[PDB]
C-alpha cells in the first residue's frame, strides 16, 4: 500500500533519518571520537544509499569537521587534493587523450583478432589485460583506459536478455579486475606504498618487505583471486557464423586504417608514463628519484609532467619543409589534447570523492578515533591470532566498501600497528592482511574510483554489483587467509615472533 | 619586403611552441645570477608569468607547473605543493561557482536582469545606467563572462526595437549602439570586484595572504564587501557618466518597453525552484556576510575560534541545492494513492554542476596558491625585499598610486588572475620594506588588476563585446584610458580614506614583521 510511496521518497527519508539514528553514537563514546564516528557513519550511509551525490557526500567533512571541532577548515580543505589525487587526475587525463584519438578502438580490434568472438574468452582476456595494466598503473587509471576499450568491443561484436547480461558482466569485470590487479605489486596501487611507508615509520628494524618479496607473495594471490572472479562473472553472466563475425572484425580493423601520428604520439606518451611511474623509485634498485632530494618527488610529479606534454605536442607530423615553403598555409596546429575536451571528459566527481576520503581519514586520525578503536580491540587477545586476523581482514574488506582504499588503509594501518605489538604477534601478519583487503572494494560504485568509472556507463545496477561483490569479498578474504596461513609465513618469516 | 612579411606570419603561426621552447632558454640566467633556491623559484615564477601572458599553454596547464618544477628543483616537496590547490579559498570559490550554476540553470539571472531593466526606465541615459547596474550587480555572483554573454542579446534586442537624417541620425544611432555595447563588459568588470567570489583575483589575494601572512585574517567576505561595494558604486557611476558623455549624448521608448515586457513574459510565472534558489542564494550571501563582520561579533563566535571559515558556509549552503526538491512538495501526495510515484528532481543535479563549473579557474587559483607558498618557503621573498632597497624613501601613498597604475595598465594585455598572481609577492615585499601594512599595497593591486578596459584581449567580456562588430579598438582605447585613470584615483581614495578603518591599516601589525 504505502510501501511504494515510502520507497519513492527514500532519498529524503534517508537524509533526515540517518543523523537521528546515528545520534546515539555521539553519546556512546568520548565526545571528539563520537563526533568523528558520527561523521564517518553518516558519510558511509549516504554513500551506500545514494541519498546525496557521491561528490556532495564527499564534501561533508568540510561542513562537519569544523563545526564539530574535529579539524579546522584550513586543515580539512587542503587534504582534498593531495598528490595521490593529482596522480589520479593525470591518469584520467591520459585516458581521455587515449580515447580522444580512437586508440582504444585499435586496441579493442587487436584484442578481438587475438582472442576471437567468445564472450567468456574476451572477458578472461580483459581480466588478464586490466590486471597486467594494474600492476604498473593505478587502479583508477587502468579502469579509465579499459572501459573505453571494453565498450568498443561490446559495440563491435553486438553491432535480448543475453546481450544485456553480457553488457553487465563485461562492464563490471573491468573495475573488479583492476582492483584485484592493484595488489600484487607495490607500485600497483597507492595503499601498498602507504603500507611500506607506515612500516618504515613504525618499524625501522623490519625491512624484509621489498618489491621482490611482495611480488612473489602476492602474484599467486592475483592468479587465484582473478580465476575465482572470472569464474564468478562467467557464471553470473553468460554461464559459419564465427567466420562471418571474424570477417566483419577484419573489415572494421581495416576501416580503422593506418595508425595516425597522433595515435603513435599518445601511445608513446602512455608508455613513457608507465615506465617513469615504475622506475621512479623501485625498492630493489634505486630509481631516478634518488637523483634529487629525498621525499620531494612522487608519482604525482611524473603524472603531471607527462600530462603537460599532451597539451602542447602537435597532433600532426611536423615537417621542416613547412618553414621554407612560403606557399604553405599559415594555420595553427592542433595539439594532442585541448583543455576543453579534457575538462569535458575528466570525472571531477571522482577527484572530489577521493578528496573526501582523504579528509575523513585525516579527521579520524586527528580526532583520536583510531586510537580509541585500537584500545577497544584490546580484549581480542585470548582469541587465537589466526581467526583474529581473519576477522580483522573481514572487517577491513567490508569497511573499504564505503571509503576509498587509500582512506581505509590510512585509517586502519596505525591501529593494526599498535594492535600487533600489543598482542605479541608479528606486525606483518596484520600489516599485509589489511593492505591487501583494502583493495577488496566491490559492493558500491563509491567503494573505489574504478567502480564509479564502470557505473558511469549506465549499464550496471547497484543490486547486481552488490551481488557480485558479496562473493568477491568472501573469496578474497578466504584466499587472504590461506595466503597468510601457507606461504606468507615463510616469504616474510612472520610465522615466528 | 614580402619575404619578411611571410617570415613574420610563419613565426606568428608557431608562436606558442616558440615561446614555450625558448622561455626556459631566455630565463636560464636568473638561476646563475641569484642564490640557488631563490634563483630556481624566480625562474619558475617568471616562466609561469611568460606562459600565462603569451598563452603558450592553457592557463590550467601552466597552473600545474609548480607540481613539476618545485619538487625537481628542491624548492618544495610534492606532498607540500599538491595540497595547496584546494585551500579553503578554493572551496569558497567552488561553492560560489555551484551557486552561480544553480542560479543560471533556473533562469533566475534573466528574470532579475529583465526586472531591473523594467524598473530603471527606457530613456537612453537611464537605459545605459540600468544596463550597467544590472550587469555589475549580477557580476557580483556570476562570472563576468556569463553576465556579459547574457546581457549582450538583451541589449541588442532593445536597440533593434528602439531603432526599428544624413550623418546626424545614423551617427547618433551608431554612437548609442557603441555606448550600450561598451557599458556591459565594463560594468561586469567593475562589479566583479565588489565581492570576494565576484572574481578570481580576490580569492588569489586571500590564498596568497594565507601563505605570506598566515596570522592575517582581517580580510573576509564582510570586510571585503564593505570596503569594495562603495568603491564599486562610485566607479560604476563614474563609468556610466563617462560612457553617456562619450556616446549617450549626456513611440520608440514604448516599443522598447513592449519588447522588454514580451521578453519578460516569455519567462513564465515564477516557479517554486526559482524561489528556492533565490532564498538559498540570499541565505548564502547573508551567512557569508555575518560570519565575522569584525565590528559585530558574528555567528562564528558560537563555535571553536579559528575553525569556521567562508568555505564551510559556502559548502554547507550549496549542499542543500543537491537534495532540495525543485517542485513544491505537497502533503496530500502521501494520502493520494492515485498520484504517480515519479522520482522528484533536486534543485541542482551534479551532472549540470560538473558541466557548468569552470574547473580551469579552480586549477589556476590552486597554481597561484602553490606559487605563493613556494616563493615564501624558498626565501625568494626575502631576496626581493632586500633588492627593493631603493624603493624605501617613497611615500606610501605615492607607492600605492604607482603600483595601482602599473597593475591597471599591465592587465590590459594579460589575464587579471595571472597579473595579480605575479604581482602579489612583490607588493607584499614592498609593503614590508616600507614599514606599512601589507594590505595597504595588496588590496590596491587586487582591485586594480581587474581594471582591464582598453583591449578586447584584456578580459573575456571585452572579447564578447568585440565579437558583435559594432565596436572598434579605438573606442575601447579611448573609453578605457580614462576608465583606468578614474578607477586608479577612486581606488587610491578608498585605500587612503575608509579602507584604513575597515582593515586597520593605520599601524604596522605585529604579524607583518
Ligand atoms: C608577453 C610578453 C612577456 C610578458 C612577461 C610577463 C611578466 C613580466 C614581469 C616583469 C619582467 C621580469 C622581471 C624583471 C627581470 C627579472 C628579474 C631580475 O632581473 O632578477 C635578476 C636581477 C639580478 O640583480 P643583481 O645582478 O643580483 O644585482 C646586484 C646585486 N647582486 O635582480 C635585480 O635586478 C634585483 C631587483 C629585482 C626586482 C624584482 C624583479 C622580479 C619582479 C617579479 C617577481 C615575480
Ligand atoms: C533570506 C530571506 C528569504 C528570501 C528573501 C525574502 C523573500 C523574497 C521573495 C521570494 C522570492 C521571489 C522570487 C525569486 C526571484 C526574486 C524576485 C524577483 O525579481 O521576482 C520578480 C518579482 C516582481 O515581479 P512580479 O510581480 O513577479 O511580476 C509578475 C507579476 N506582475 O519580485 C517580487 O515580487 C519579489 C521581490 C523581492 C525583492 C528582494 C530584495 C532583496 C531582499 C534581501 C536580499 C539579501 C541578499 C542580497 C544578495
Ligand atoms: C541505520 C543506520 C543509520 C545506523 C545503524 C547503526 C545504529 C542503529 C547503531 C550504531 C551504534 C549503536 C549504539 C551503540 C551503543 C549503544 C549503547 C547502549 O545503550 C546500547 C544502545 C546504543 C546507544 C546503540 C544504539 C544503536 C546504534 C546507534
Ligand atoms: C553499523 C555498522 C556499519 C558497524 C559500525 C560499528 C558501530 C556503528 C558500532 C559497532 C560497535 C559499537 C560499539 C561497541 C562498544 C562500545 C563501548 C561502550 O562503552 C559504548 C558503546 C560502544 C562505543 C559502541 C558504539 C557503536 C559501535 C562502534
Ligand atoms: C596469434 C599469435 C601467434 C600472434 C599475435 C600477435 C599480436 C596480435 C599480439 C602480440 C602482442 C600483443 C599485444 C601485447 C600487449 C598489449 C598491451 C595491452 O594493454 C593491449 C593489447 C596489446 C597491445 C596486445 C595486442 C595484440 C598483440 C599485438
Ligand atoms: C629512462 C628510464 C629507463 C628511467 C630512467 C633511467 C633510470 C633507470 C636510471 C637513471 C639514473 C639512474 C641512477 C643513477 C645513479 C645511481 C647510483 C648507484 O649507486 C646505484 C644506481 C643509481 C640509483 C641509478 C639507478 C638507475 C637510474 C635511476
Ligand atoms: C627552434 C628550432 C629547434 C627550430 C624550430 C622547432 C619547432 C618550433 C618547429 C619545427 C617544426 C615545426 C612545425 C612544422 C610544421 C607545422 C605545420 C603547420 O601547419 C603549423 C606549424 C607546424 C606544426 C610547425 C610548428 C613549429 C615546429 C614544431
Ligand atoms: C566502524 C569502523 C569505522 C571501525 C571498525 C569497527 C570498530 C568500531 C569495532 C570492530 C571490533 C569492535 C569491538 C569488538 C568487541 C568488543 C568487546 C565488547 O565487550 C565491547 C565492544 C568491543 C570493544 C567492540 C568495539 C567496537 C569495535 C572496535
Ligand atoms: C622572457 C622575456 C619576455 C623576458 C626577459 C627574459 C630574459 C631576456 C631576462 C630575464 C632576467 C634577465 C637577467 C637579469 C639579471 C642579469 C644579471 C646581470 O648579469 C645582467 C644580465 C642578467 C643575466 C639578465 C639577462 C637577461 C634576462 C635573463
Ligand atoms: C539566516 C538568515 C539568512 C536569516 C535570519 C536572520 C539573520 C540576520 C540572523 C540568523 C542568525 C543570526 C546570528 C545568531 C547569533 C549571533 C551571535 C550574537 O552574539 C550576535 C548576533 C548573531 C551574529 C546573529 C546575527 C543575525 C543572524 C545572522
Ligand atoms: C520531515 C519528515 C517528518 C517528513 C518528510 C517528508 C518528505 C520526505 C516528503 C513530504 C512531501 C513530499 C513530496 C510531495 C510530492 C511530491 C511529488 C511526487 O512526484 C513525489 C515527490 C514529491 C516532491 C514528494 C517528495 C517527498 C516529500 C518532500
Ligand atoms: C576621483 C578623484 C578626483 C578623487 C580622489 C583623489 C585622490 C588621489 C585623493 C583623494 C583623497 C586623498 C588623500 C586624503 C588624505 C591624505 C592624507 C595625507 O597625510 C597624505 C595624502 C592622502 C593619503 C591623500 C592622497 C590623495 C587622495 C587619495
Ligand atoms: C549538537 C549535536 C551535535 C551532534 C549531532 C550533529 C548532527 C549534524 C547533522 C548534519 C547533517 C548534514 C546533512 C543533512
Ligand atoms: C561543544 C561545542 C560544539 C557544539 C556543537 C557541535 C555540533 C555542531 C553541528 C553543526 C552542524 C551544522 C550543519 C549546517
Ligand atoms: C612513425 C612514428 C615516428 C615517431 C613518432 C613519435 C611521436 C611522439 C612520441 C612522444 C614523444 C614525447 C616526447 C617529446
Ligand atoms: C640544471 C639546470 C636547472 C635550471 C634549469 C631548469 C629548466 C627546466 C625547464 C622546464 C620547462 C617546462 C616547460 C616546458
Ligand atoms: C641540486 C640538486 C638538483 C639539481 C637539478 C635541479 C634542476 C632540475 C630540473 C628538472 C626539470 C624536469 C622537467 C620535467
Ligand atoms: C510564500 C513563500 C513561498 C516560498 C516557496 C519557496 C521556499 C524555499 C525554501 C528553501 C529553504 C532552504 C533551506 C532549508
Ligand atoms: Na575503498
Ligand atoms: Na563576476
Amino acid at each position: 500500500a504505502a510501501a511504494k510511496k515510502v520507497w519513492s521518497a527514500r532519498r529524503l527519508l534517508v537524509l533526515l533519518f540517518t543523523p537521528l539514528a546515528l545520534l546515539p553514537v555521539v553519546f556512546a563514546l568520548p565526545p571528539k571520537e563520537g563526533r568523528c564516528l558520527f561523521v564517518i557513519l553518516l558519510m558511509a550511509v549516504y554513500w551506500c544509499t545514494e541519498a546525496l551525490p557521491l561528490s556532495v557526500t564527499a564534501l561533508l567533512p568540510i561542513v562537519l569537521f569544523p563545526f564539530m571541532g574535529i579539524l579546522p577548515s584550513n586543515k580539512v580543505c587542503p587534504q582534498y587534493f593531495l598528490d595521490t589525487n593529482f596522480l589520479f587526475l593525470s591518469g584520467l587525463i591520459m585516458a581521455s587523450a587515449i580515447e580522444e584519438w580512437n586508440l582504444h578502438r585499435r586496441i579493442a580490434l587487436k584484442i578481438l583478432m587475438l582472442v576471437g568472438v567468445q564472450p567468456a574468452r574476451l572477458i578472461l582476456g580483459m581480466m588478464v589485460t586490466t590486471s597486467f595494466l594494474s600492476m604498473w598503473l593505478s587502479n583508477t587509471a587502468s579502469t579509465a583506459m579499459m572501459l573505453p576499450i571494453a565498450n568498443a568491443i561490446l559495440k563491435s561484436l553486438f553491432g535480448d536478455e543475453y546481450r544485456r547480461n553480457i553488457w553487465k558482466g563485461f562492464l563490471i569485470s573491468i573495475p573488479y579486475s583492476a582492483s584485484i590487479g592493484g595488489t600484487a605489486t607495490l607500485t600497483g596501487t597507492a595503499p601498498n606504498l602507504i603500507l611500506l611507508g607506515q612500516l618504515k615509520s613504525f618499524f625501522p628494524q623490519c625491512d624484509v618487505v621489498n618489491f621482490g618479496s611482495w611480488f612473489i607473495f602476492a602474484f599467486p594471490l592475483m592468479l587465484l583471486f582473478l580465476l575465482a572472479g572470472w569464474l564468478w562473472i562467467s557464471f553470473l553472466y553468460g554461464g559459419n557464423a564465427e567466420d562471418r563475425a571474424r570477417a566483419v572484425i577484419r573489415e572494421e580493423y581495416q576501416n580503422l586504417g593506418p595508425i595516425k601520428f597522433a595515435e603513435q604520439a599518445v601511445f608513446i606518451l602512455f608508455c613513457m608514463f608507465a615506465i617513469l611511474l615504475f622506475t621512479r623509485d623501485p625498492k630493489f634498485i634505486p630509481g631516478w628519484a634518488s637523483l634529487f632530494n629525498p621525499g620531494f618527488l612522487s608519482d604525482a610529479v611524473t603524472g603531471v609532467a607527462i600530462v603537460t606534454i599532451l597539451f602542447f605536442f602537435p597532433s600532426q607530423r611536423p615537417s621542416l619543409k613547412w618553414w621554407f615553403d612560403f606557399k604553405a598555409p599559415n594555420t595553427e596546429t592542433e595539439p594532442l589534447l585541448t583543455w576543453k575536451k579534457a575538462q569535458e571528459t575528466v570525472p571531477w566527481n571522482i577527484i572530489l570523492l577521493l578528496g573526501g576520503g582523504f579528509a575523513m581519514a585525516k579527521g579520524c586520525e586527528e580526532s583520536g578515533l583510531s586510537v580509541w578503536i585500537g584500545g577497544q580491540l584490546h580484549p581480542l587477545e585470548n582469541v587465537p591470532p589466526a581467526l583474529a586476523v581473519l576477522l580483522i581482514t573481514v572487517v577491513i574488506a567490508f569497511f573499504t566498501e564505503f571509503a576509498s582504499n587509500t582512506a581505509t588503509i590510512i585509517i586502519f594501518l596505525p591501529v593494526l600497528a599498535e594492535l600487533a605489538i600489543r598482542l605479541r604477534v608479528h606486525p606483518l601478519y596484520l600489516m599485509i592482511p589489511g593492505t591487501v583487503g583494502c583493495s577488496f572494494a566491490f559492493m558500491l560504485p563509491v567503494s573505489t574510483p574504478p567502480n564509479s568509472i564502470a557505473f558511469a556507463s549506465g549499464h550496471l545496477l547497484v543490486k547486481d554489483m552488490v551481488r557480485t561483490g558479496l562473493l568477491m569479498n568472501l573469496m578474497g578474504v578466504l584466499l587472504l587467509s590461506l595466503a597468510m596461513n601457507t606461504w606468507a609465513q615463510t616469504i616474510f618469516q612472520l610465522g615466528t615472533f
